[PDB]
């Protein structure tokens, strides 16, 4: 034992469809995707009509409706569905329902190319299919959300086989689901999807009361069905087809509760204060906003984006890794979300999605990239580049390999900081600056605030991104997170240096020019345990040589020019294990009490003890423009009740109590 044997089995890309058409056509399982003439209608009749959607949105008394699919294939159902929303919104403005959420998954993804092919049999459909195409995610393993229409439309593609998924969903996914689109081949040509652990998943995550339908009435798909709890209903066929099966969930099941311990809980109230000023608090707030919660901001500066976001060009490049398989598969997600997110964000920022190189300097560095190039990542993530082409890629020359990642770049995070928080006042942010918060207790049912002046605030819901200040609060004051003071040396362009077309990652890191600036910035120094944001001259210089001893012969890098002495300094906020800490707000000693003896009455063990009403968005570390689009997302999916788009090990390794379970839970 001890091996790598398993590696060779392992892939962290998932493969396209097989297509051909005639109507689209699978190669891998010869049978048509839908109907020929009638396969809008068809779909409107099966899927929307066998789940009553028509007659239920009006009255549907939550202000989101979740719609889960098997087999996502073209996206006709999605589509049609999202038309037929359309429809219902311009119809009833006042009904309480606002906003789609479809939670589909998919084995066999369209490219684009086929996607964009499928679509135009289909004029009809087309200003809903170019949305769809304009976000259609490169094909890796899990969930890949899209905000569609600024977050009225929400959707999940999770990518794999969905009788593996369904394993992985949280538990907050339980009993959410409002319909479902039980769609796939044929059964009796695929068998091998429609199975028992199929329909008990999707008894599982149907909320009591809530529908399916489809397209077959296979017998065995009938008692499958009946088995896992659902009332079902044969109702007439489209077309020729005899029959098709309907379905009711007319009982309430026991909920799961498997790993108490990382209970992600949310909250029933709809106002929220949030401590910030930064990029974590400034895309919370517009995740809020979006669902109608009221929000508070308070800030002890005077302006945002004056603590760790506050620098001119961050990079924006996913940390891979070939050991740790959940910081692989979360920086994988959010970095891919990241991009579409900041592509469809109306607000504007000085960014280029030029790419980022890192190079293989180092013996030690050749290394890592030789590990990170022995996964099997679509080049569109992450593909290797010969020295050779790291002069035409990069525009200088660094005479060695490396790794790069094209959709990769950098922002200007102040000011994507400043006007997304701009954009949220709009929306309706209350935001309070020079408010330092001090001291926060329960009283009745609210929180109190006491703010460094004798100012008080009383909220239902508080929420905590104050970076590196997270743990100076007597309920946060036990978090395994630390400060890494950094700084990073403003420099000005050179006719050498405007050659370079691409971030470069080294033992530091060196962005191009913003043209609107004619500087770039470089870094950055690592200061572990440091709070200290003074001018330091000696980081100044080390900023530029150690530049210079990674690329000894490189002319450009000696152009490098730090005598101007600009330089921006902030805290950032880190965890030993690289993920951020995003959830409810963990209580220290009622965790150890309640799991002294977790080791062997793991079956007894209660909910994960935290604090009501009461979350934190933190530990970003000098990833957070990669990192928080995502945690924006599943944070205010968690506070809302509402579908967090991640599996749950990877939402175990982001819990913020995880050090002390795993340590628990190991007896230790
Ligand atoms: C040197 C350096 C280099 C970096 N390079 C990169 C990079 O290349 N790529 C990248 O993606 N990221 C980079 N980062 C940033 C990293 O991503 C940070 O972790 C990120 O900016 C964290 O943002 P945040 O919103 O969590 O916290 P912050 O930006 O630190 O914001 C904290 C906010 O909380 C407020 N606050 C604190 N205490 C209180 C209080 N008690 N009451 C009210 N308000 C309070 C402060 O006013 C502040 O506005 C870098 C950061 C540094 C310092
Ligand atoms: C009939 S198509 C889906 C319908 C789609 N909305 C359309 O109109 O084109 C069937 C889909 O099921 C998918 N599928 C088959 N087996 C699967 C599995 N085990 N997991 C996830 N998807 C699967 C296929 O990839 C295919 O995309
Ligand atoms: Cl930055």
């Amino acid at each position: 034992l001890g091996t790598d044997d398993d590696d060779k089995m392992k892939h962290y890309s998932i493969q396209p469809a097989n297509l051909e058409f005639n109507t689209p056509v699978s190669r891998d399982f010869d049978d048509v995707y839908f109907s020929n003439d009638n396969g809008l209608e068809e779909t409107r009749y099966v899927f929307l009509g066998g789940n009553q959607l028509e007659v239920r949105f009006p009255e549907h008394p939550h202000p989101l409706f979740v719609v889960a699919e098997s087999g996502f294939g073209t996206g006709l159902n999605f589509l049609t569905l999202w038309q037929a929303f359309d429809q219902f919104r311009e119809a009833h403005p006042q009904a309480q329902l606002q906003r789609l959420h479809f939670i589909s998954f998919e084995k066999f993804p369209l490219t684009r190319a086929d996607l964009a092919l499928a679509h135009q049999h289909w004029p009809e459909l087309a200003p809903w299919a170019e949305q769809l195409q304009a976000q259609w995610p490169m094909p890796l393993p899990g969930c890949h959300r899209l905000l569609l229409d600024a977050g009225r439309v929400t959707l999940d593609l999770w990518f794999g086989d969905i009788n593996e998924l369904t394993s992985q969903l949280d538990d907050s996914l339980n009993q959410k689901v409002d319909a479902w689109f039980l769609d796939g081949f044929a059964p009796a040509k695929n068998p091998d999807m429609w199975t028992q652990n199929l329909f008990n998943a999707m008894a599982r995550l149907a909320r009591p009361g809530g529908t399916l339908a489809t397209f077959t009435s296979a017998g065995f798909v009938r008692r499958g069905l009946q088995d896992a709890g659902f009332t079902m209903q044969k109702r007439k066929g489209f077309g020729r087809k005899r029959e098709m099966l309907c379905g009711v969930m007319e009982q309430t099941l026991p909920l799961p509760c498997s790993a108490p311990w990382f209970n992600r809980t949310g909250s029933s109230k709809r106002e929220a204060a949030i401590i910030g000023g930064g990029i974590a608090s400034a895309l919370l707030s517009l995740a809020l906003l979006r669902r109608g919660w009221q929000v508070t901001l308070y800030c002890a500066d005077e302006a945002p984006a004056l603590g760790a976001s506050g620098n001119r060009q961050g990079a924006l490049y996913p940390l891979l890794s070939k050991h740790d398989e959940a910081l692989n598969r979360f920086f994988s997600n959010a970095f891919t979300f990241a991009r579409r997110f900041y592509d469809q964000l109306p607000v504007k920022f000085d960014h280029d999605w030029c790419g980022v190189t890192q190079l293989g300097w180092d013996e030690k560095s050749q290394h890592k990239i030789a590990q990170m190039l022995s996964m099997d990542l679509p080049a569109e993530l992450a593909v290797a580049v010969e020295a050779n082409a790291v002069e035409q890629i990069t525009g200088v020359a660094t005479n060695c390999s490396g790794i790069t990642y094209p959709q990769g770049g950098w922002l200007c995070p102040a000011e994507l900081t400043r006007n997304v928080l701009e954009l949220a006042q709009q929306q309706g942010l209350q935001i309070y600056y020079q408010y330092q918060l001090q001291n926060f207790s329960r009283k009745d049912d609210c929180w109190l605030l006491n703010f460094a002046g004798d100012q008080q605030a009383t909220h239902s819901v508080v929420v905590l991104a104050n970076g590196h200040q997270i743990s100076r609060f007597s309920q946060t004051s036990t978090l395994p997170v630390y400060s890494v003071a950094g700084q990073v040396s403003h420099i000005p362009t050179t006719p050498e240096l405007a050659e370079l077309k691409q971030v470069l990652c080294y033992d530091g890191y060196l962005t191009p020019q913003n043209p609107a600036n004619q500087h770039h910035c470089i870094g950055a120094s690592y200061h572990r345990g440091s709070e200290d944001t003074a001018y330091s001259e000696d980081d100044q210089q080390q900023n530029r040589q150690r530049l210079i001893d990674c690329f000894p012969q490189a002319q450009w890098a000696k152009e490098v020019d730090v005598s101007d002495k600009e330089a921006r300094c902030g805290v950032r906020c880190a965890t030993r294990d690289h993920l951020p800490m995003v959830g409810n707000v963990p209580d220290y000693e009622a965790t150890l009490v309640e799991y002294a003896s977790l080791a062997e009455q793991k079956d007894e063990a209660v909910s994960a003890p935290v604090f009501d009403d009461l979350f934190m968005f933190a530990a970003l570390g000098s990833r957070g423009l990669c990192s928080a689009p995502l945690c924006a997302e599943i944070l205010a999916a968690q506070m809302s009740d509402e579908p967090i788009p991640m599996d749950a090990s990877t939402l175990a390794a982001l819990n913020p109590n995880r050090l002390w379970v795993r340590k628990l839970l190991k007896g230790k």
